[PDB]
């Protein structure tokens, strides 16, 4: 397997005005990240990709439009959890086929399950692709001590390797990469990312990195480096971005960025607001002109 | 529309060893519920189906099944949402063609959509079916007041009839029968059945219905009639059983329930652990002593 | 022992301008209380009366007051819980001394206490005073089962009477009662009255009694009769003032309500806002036109 | 002004087996953390010190002497904050006429006070003593704009030097940092110092620098000069302490610790528990053993 430290930016998805998917807009935006943000990889069909709002057949059809787009040019995360076990099997098997180069799955959601029920998911899946596995923060953690156990739990199949880190707990953070030294963090807080680098992550998988990942390289690799003084200052202009982009819409302010630099990135699918207000693409304008020109 | 008034179980599905569905095991819940527990109704395809590990086909399998087994022997409601409006639309009108009395669907989840994104998905898939339907509690209110004007919108749709009720709020609910007493609430948590007939509400929608029918129309019944001594017997009765049935695991104990009393209810669906284990067979069987013997 | 049943107003206390008590106004509101609202009582020095913005030596003077003014016309319950024990024995021993009918302590804050520190606590208020005790709803419960268990530890304790219930939870309210049922529980939650006492209450502590208890009693003996849609129309006519009471600010509101009838009910305590702007006056005299003239 | 920043202990106090102040045993855990700890500072009356569970007349015995030990030795900061803010500002006052260099105060608690009620507790502490201050992190939060716009609202007083941040949101604190420079930040979270110094704070206020102050002063300034591979193992060792201290009670263990150096740190005061079990001091001394030997 392929080197999956580094940067990944969580892929967004091009839409058209009834929902459906713009292959042409998607293949642009893999190539201004691969081409243009110059990502270590892409993290596919995970919350940023507007995943969970599509059927089986849609997501199938995304991940077949990034493999044939990105080839072997970068590494490629398939992103397959879902509350139906089932079809997080199907799809795993799928980007499996394709060539993926691992897998992700989301703690199954909707209803509250057992820590048990959570390890067998991702054994299931594993079992059934034979692809290795990134898992996702344990939710309702009552304490590290606890949280360390599960890791350790979920860290006894050899096939995990490690886990795409979204709770906003550094304490947590430092205790798993001190009890399992081998296994991979990878940041999802892209505003977060200085202090995950000073706690030595292996990566980061971030939605921002679509149009911020020059900077986002910058901070990772200075703060690895040690020259904090100047990944703060690169984290603070990031986080001027971000804060407006979360303010504007997150995914409707990253994908009228793109349109501002020549990718049809198209609508958002509903039930999210698929399309973006006047206000919104003033905005948009306004953060460009500030921080990406 | 027919009454929906009243007693609603969630209907349970019966699954086979593998997660398939099955059928026999279904219509021998549907005719229990109808039969013995007496229901005014069955909630199907809700959150005690199993409905979100499920695939689209399946979901409208049990739609059909349990409209051929009920026929217009009582009131149906089909639960139709989806984090995929897509989806929730082909649901809502396959349930629609089907013929059932009217449509239910969850807030669309896993993202976190702003009330107008909340309203719209109601409003679309309203129009997109022609049927009516029942809202689900609005999540993450801050407020009474927001919350009264935030059901005053979506009450702007005369085809929205009212509310499966599942917050933990009666200061809410009192407000919301006051400010719109033509539309319906349903009460969602069977464990305070009786403070939610003393304020009003229509009707309930409940899992251990399922099993506890009799008592569940007993308390509703003489709630409304100001006999809370004696309705408050049973409510205590009832909160016992409930209380075991939470604590054995809720889904997998009312099935086991149900097969005491000759019903093959099956197995649960994966991720939800699928067999019961000797330990909860074994509480199944105390509380069935207990309580339903 | 002296009854400790029915409608007990958490006592108010007014203010001068420099954040003193105002004694003359402090027993106008008592008056009022027992003479115009008709109270079972009075729940002094609780989180109505702005307790714990003061210090040992002003809650002693409003103990000293309210037992002066009071007589042996109504009952009185002196709260005493701190975060400081040396503190809640001082105050609970000069209450006992002083007569009231029975003490009641929140449970220890700020810092997160262990369920062995908070029966300790009890225990030790109820052993160097020799009085009967009301405790709080225990904080931060994972499950029905562990609270019940713990409330079962305190009643180990013959002089723990029952438990002034905030919590918004009424499956713990009927496991409560179910559990325990000669323990006492008084309500918490004026605008949840009327459900609270579908499930057996034995009484209710409030801060909108001070101005609204002859309605809270209508509500309370006719839910009590099972004349539930007479007891829903007085709480709706009271949730509409509670409401407003609500958004206009709780402590200023109901001081302001009792300032139109005469009461000199004073300024409220720094930190607290000290002093009514223009716009809350107006809005408390538009609640007294509509609900209470 | 005295320079406030590095590394300040959250002293700890040590009580008698009825509760009363240890004043020979609090000297000494003074003179442990002088001489010994190595530290800029002390932070008098915090949560550490259980300042909330003791009388006005127990912290002013506190403050005093603090001061009488610690002299000119070292910074000292006296927390000063309360509900009752007529205590705060005597013992703001009596802080300032000992010489304290300056004041802290913990937000207003037990009951919600609005924005506003905030900003002024602290203008009337600092405008009645004189003395400048240190803020705490404010609560209930619903975004870091908001956050931002109130911090910016406390800081237009010139008096008002930073915050004592206890908050666990880093991309809060990055955004402190980027809105106003000038402004202090201390960190709150022994555990996290390590990704709170690579954001720049200014300090470190915590409670197990009692006992480790000497890796916390290397964690800090290692960090400070990028040497992240040395300050991350420091990190390391700290937590496995820290972990221990935190499963073993964290209070009685610092003070065990403290008593196996031959410090006098005597007993935790109630309503927490006072004396460890036999289990507690045998787990403290293996803590001794494997870190601070
Ligand atoms: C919740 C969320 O959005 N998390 C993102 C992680 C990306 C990811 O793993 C995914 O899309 O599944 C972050 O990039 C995030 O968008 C960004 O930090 C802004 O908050
Ligand atoms: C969250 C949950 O289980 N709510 C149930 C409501 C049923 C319902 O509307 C559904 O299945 O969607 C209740 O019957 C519940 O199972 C029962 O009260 C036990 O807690
Ligand atoms: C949190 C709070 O204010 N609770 C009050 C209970 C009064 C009480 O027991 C006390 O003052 O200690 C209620 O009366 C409340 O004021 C009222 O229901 C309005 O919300
Ligand atoms: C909540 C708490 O105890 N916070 C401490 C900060 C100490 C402080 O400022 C105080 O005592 O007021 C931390 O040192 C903490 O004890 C430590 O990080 C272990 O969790
Ligand atoms: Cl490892
Ligand atoms: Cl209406």
């Amino acid at each position: 397997m392929r080197d999956l430290k580094g940067i990944f930016s969580a892929l967004l998805v091009s839409f058209n005005e009834d929902g459906t998917i713009n292959e042409k807009g998607l293949r642009q935006i893999i190539r201004h990240n691969i081409d243009k943000m110059k990502v270590d990889g892409l993290y596919v069909g995970g919350s940023t990709g507007e995943n969970f709002m599509l059927s089986t057949e849609e997501k199938k059809e995304i991940f077949r439009i990034a493999k044939d787009e990105a080839k072997d040019q970068i590494a490629l995360i398939a992103q397959v959890g879902s509350v139906n076990l089932k079809e997080a099997v199907e799809l795993g098997k799928y980007a499996t086929e394709l060539g993926y180069d691992c897998l992700s799955a989301v703690t199954p959601f909707y209803y509250k399950f057992s820590f048990p029920e959570i390890k067998h998911y991702y054994d299931t899946i594993i079992a059934e692709t034979g692809s290795n596995m990134i898992v996702y923060s344990i939710p309702f953690l009552t304490g590290v001590n606890m949280g360390i156990e599960q890791f350790g739990e979920l860290y006894k199949n050899p096939k995990v390797l490690g886990v795409k880190f979204t709770a906003g707990d550094f304490y947590l953070l430092e205790r798993l990469k001190k009890a399992y030294p081998n296994h991979l963090i990878w940041a999802g807080f892209d505003e977060m990312m200085l202090p995950a680098a000073s706690l030595g992550v292996d990566g980061a998988i971030g939605s921002t990195f679509n149009v911020n990942g020059v900077r986002a390289r910058q901070i990772f690799e200075l703060t690895k480096a040690g020259k904090l003084k100047e990944a703060l200052e690169i984290q603070h202009v990031t986080n001027d971005l971000i804060e407006g982009i979360l303010a504007n819409g997150l995914y409707l302010t990253i994908k009228e960025l793109l349109k501002l630099e020549g990718v049809d990135a198209g609508y958002c699918r509903e039930p999210m607001t698929s399309k973006a207000t006047a206000e919104q693409v003033a905005k948009a304008k306004d953060l460009k002109a500030k921080f990406l020109s």
